[PDB]
C-alpha cells in the first residue's frame, strides 16, 4: 500500500502536513513538537504547517 507521511505527538501519530495546532496557541508546545519529529522525513511538511497563521480572517 502507499504510505503518508506520519509525523508524532505525544504517544500518536498525525498526518505531518495537519498538526492539530500551530505557534501562536501554545508556542512551547510547538516547539517542542517539532524537536520530536526532527528524525522523521515529514519534518518539513510539519514546520511548514505548524509555522503557519489561524483560521479567523476573512483572507
Amino acid at each position: 500500500s502507499l504510505v503518508t507521511t506520519m509525523c508524532l505527538l505525544a504517544n500518536v501519530t498525525f498526518p505531518c502536513a495537519q498538526p492539530p495546532i500551530c505557534y501562536d496557541r501554545k508556542p512551547a508546545e510547538t516547539l517542542a513538537m517539532l524537536s520530536v519529529n526532527v528524525d522523521n522525513p515529514g519534518y518539513d511538511e510539519l514546520l511548514e504547517a505548524a509555522v503557519k497563521c489561524p483560521g479567523r480572517k476573512r483572507r
